């Protein structure tokens, strides 16, 4: 079955934040205008018998004092006063400051995701769903001490440990704008759960990783040539944005061997987002989001799918839509016919100007890119004593 993450107090409190808004119900209820809930298993969020295990379950990357000052912050932004000297130098050892603000939700909606996206991952391994997706998680920016990005728990990371401890190996791919830093950071000396992110990168612009450091680092110790990156320029279309990671994901594929795949969708990459980097689409004739999700679907591995950033909050809809349509059709073999235009529902007045699905725009350095990935991969294959043909993989390229 396609399993997907809700249930109404989740929808809440994913709802309750400043800065996403309604985004998740706009996404969940336009999932629901175009009839596809019944095609889905509802996987409701993991609860916890009590706050020590709570604690034991998000402790398993963050820090107690880390979870202690975010819990404490929710606290204080529920009370009128306003935070004393040494509460903001507290908070400001943990980044709980600027881009990431306090405000009266702020634990359990960061909670929340982890709920989500641990409930996902158990589904997978108690092998009840082949694919799941969570639209109210991938906050990828979030560290063990530190909030980042709008990331206050990387409910990635922990999702992502509970698969590689249930040889088991993790392929996790990051699609958003922005380098996934947290989970690449995590994992860093682990050789087990191999992370791959396209993104963007350029001077000043956040968050300032996952490029030329001038070397490409990728992980250390035994995680050596474990972490992969490809910063791709501004302006990229569908085609090239595919070509360019097209060949990488199935080497990857080949190479590891992953018994599950966990892919953050980040919706940020689509031209009409207020970031405007990159030019991709939804367009399904190809959007560069769902050409590399069917690819990583006709992989036939247990797979994670996981939202993230999408400020354009109907484009994200849109996109995420079609990329839950596109699930229901690889995992059950169910042909999805989607209306072209947005059906009536509770949010239909959002989807302006006409409110159609398709999202309203008109559209050297990469094959070093590939020869250094590609050396890269051989290095990890080399270092973890993999079994592989060099001229399948190369032939990909
Ligand atoms: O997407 C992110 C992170 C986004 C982000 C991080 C740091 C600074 C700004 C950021 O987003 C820009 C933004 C905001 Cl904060 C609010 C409205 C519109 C826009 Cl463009 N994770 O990968
Ligand atoms: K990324
Ligand atoms: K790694
Ligand atoms: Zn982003």
């Amino acid at each position: 079955s396609v399993g997907i993450v809700y249930g109404d107090q989740y929808r809440q409190l994913c709802c309750s934040s400043p800065k996403f808004g309604d985004r998740y119900a706009l996404v969940m209820d336009l999932i629901n205008a175009y009839k596809l809930i019944p095609e889905l298993s509802r996987v409701p969020p993991l609860q916890w018998d009590s706050p020590s295990r709570m604690y034991e379950a998000v402790t398993a990357f963050h820090s107690t004092e880390y979870v202690d000052a975010l819990k404490k912050l929710q606290m204080l932004h529920c009370e009128e006063k306003e935070l004393t000297a040494d509460d903001e130098l507290l908070m400001d050892s943990f980044s709980l400051n600027y881009d990431c603000p306090g405000f009266p939700s702020v634990f359990d909606y960061s909670l929340a995701a982890v709920q989500g996206s641990l409930a996902a991952a158990s589904a997978l391994i108690c092998r009840h769903c082949e694919v799941v997706i969570n639209w109210g998680g991938g906050w990828h920016h979030a560290k063990r001490s530190e909030a980042s990005g709008f990331c206050y728990l990387n409910d990635i990371v922990l999702a992502i440990h509970r698969l590689v401890s249930s040889q088991t190996r993790v392929l996790y791919v990051d699609l958003d704008l922005h380098h996934g830093d947290g989970v690449e950071e995590a994992f860093w000396y682990s050789p087990r759960v191999v992370t791959f992110s396209v993104h963007h990168a350029s001077p000043g612009f956040f968050p300032g990783t996952g490029t030329w450091n001038p070397i490409f680092l990728n992980g250390a110790g035994r995680g050596r040539f474990s972490a992969f990156n490809l910063p791709l320029e501004e302006g990229i279309n569908d085609l090239d944005w595919s070509n360019a990671i097209g060949p990488i994901l199935d080497s990857l594929n080949i190479v590891i061997q992953p018994s599950y795949v966990v892919v953050q969708c980040g919706a940020d990459c689509l031209a009409t987002d207020p970031h405007r980097i990159f030019r991709l689409t939804n367009f399904y004739p190809l959007s560069g989001y769902l050409y590399a999700i069917k690819k990583i679907l006709s992989w036939k591995v247990p797979t994670l799918i996981l939202g993230g950033g999408g400020y354009n909050f109907p484009d994200t809809a849109r996109l995420w839509t079609r990329v839950t349509a596109l699930t229901i059709e690889e995992v059950k073999g169910k042909k999805m016919t989607i209306s072209p235009e947005i059906p009536e529902h509770s949010y239909f007045s959002r989807y302006g100007p006409d409110f159609e699905l398709d999202i309203d725009y008109f559209p050297d350095s990469i094959q070093k890119h590939h020869r250094r990935i590609l050396e890269q991969l051989r290095n990890y294959a080399d270092l973890n004593k993999l079994i592989y043909d060099y001229d399948q993989v190369y032939q990909l390229y």
